[PDB]
Order: structure tokens, then sequence, then C-alpha cells
């Protein structure tokens, strides 16, 4: 079965409690809805009237939510599938999103992360931060973006080739990267892994589908 939800704050769980579905309208007030399917989490935007200008509007994601908690330094594989359907207009991206906290239990001011990936956007959308190296990583070139804004770095990683789905993509090498950087403690622990699409401008009839994530 399916649901439309359109509350900006709606939720739902899906594919056996493995996952969360979220609208997530955290950065507007304009109108969003997302149908889901509750038994595979895949979602379509019926509705997005977003109109921002450099800040993101929403970003209504499928998540996957770490059991037990876990640091970078105790990981041994982090994988993942997804596929999206791009759109002809608007302003979004299709990206990854993985948080890290070295405290599970308090914020911690420079002691928190966000590392994005993003496959594919429309419009003229850019990453926060600085343009600082290319890479080549999960067998395709990306080019690194890092924000020391102040209580939270954000490193993104943006595909130089656009693409519509990944099977298999090793998170870890991308973890493994920031950490070579310094951007990631070791000692940090992963809380969690949500892919979607950040909204800027308009958004409707982008398509999430065949999400999955193992983290060993």
């Amino acid at each position: 079965s399916t649901v439309e939800l359109c509350g900006q704050w709606d939720t739902r769980t899906v594919a056996g409690g493995r996952y969360t579905v979220s609208n997530n309208v955290w950065g507007a007030e304009t109108a969003q809805c997302i149908e889901v399917g509750l038994e595979t989490g895949n979602f379509t935007i019926t509705r997005a009237e977003h109109d921002n200008g450099n800040n993101v509007a929403a970003y209504p994601n499928i998540q996957f939510a770490i059991p037990q908690p876990r640091r970078v330094q105790e990981l041994s594989d982090v994988r993942t599938s997804w596929t999206l359907t791009p759109i002809t207009t608007g302003r979004w991206n299709a990206a990854y999103d993985i948080f890290f906290a070295a405290n599970p239990n308090h914020v911690t001011y420079s002691g928190d992360a966000e590392l994005m990936i993003w496959l594919n956007k429309n419009g003229d959308v850019m990453p926060i931060g600085s343009r600082v190296a290319t890479v080549e990583l999960a067998g395709a070139t990306w080019e690194v973006w890092y924000a020391d804004n102040g209580a939270m770095n954000v490193i993104s990683y943006v595909r130089t080739t656009p693409t519509t789905s990944v099977t298999e993509l090793d998170l870890k090498a991308f973890i493994d990267d920031a950490v070579a950087r310094g951007y990631i403690r070791p000692e940090w622990y992963l809380l969690s892994v949500q892919t979607g699409f950040e909204l800027f401008t308009g958004g409707a009839g982008l398509r999430s589908a065949d999400f999955s994530v193992t983290v060993q």
C-alpha cells in the first residue's frame, strides 16, 4: 500500500521497520507532498511549491538509523544502492547525507560532521563550502567541497559525471577519504545514512527507489 504525506514534518517507518521516510520541509513554509510505498520506501514528490534562493527549502529523504552505536574505526563495510528519477526542471540535487558525532549522547561543537554525496542536480545549485580537491573513488571522479562553518563540518563529494543509479556503492571509501583529509575523526560515531533530494525551487516528479544500506 501507499500513502501521501503533505505535512511539513510527516514521517513513516517503512520496509519492515528498517527505514524511515520523511517529508522534511525544514527550510521553508512552502507546500510539499510525497507519495510513499510502505513496503519498499520508494517515494515520488507529487507536490513541491518551493521557491528558495541559495538555501535549501526541503530535503525529503529515506533514512537508515544505525541500530547500535558504531565508531568509524569499527566499521568494515558500508554499502548502498539507490535509483533516482530526475526531472528537467527546478533547482534541486540528489544527494546522500551521512551524519557523524563524537558523542551520541550530546551535541559536540566542532565534533559533529555531515558527509554528502551528490549524484545529480539541475539548475545552478552548488555545495556549501570551498572546492578543495578532486579524487578518484568508487569507480568515479568527485569534486571535494569543504565547509568549516562552526559547530559542524560539511564535506561534499560531487560526481563530475551525473548518474541516476548506484549499486553496492562503497560508502566506506568516502569515509576513509574524509578521515585521510582530517575532516572526520576515527573515534566519531556513524549515526545515520540518508538519501533524497535537496529542494531549492520546485521538485515535483522526482522519484526515489530501490534504496538499500548495509553497515557491517
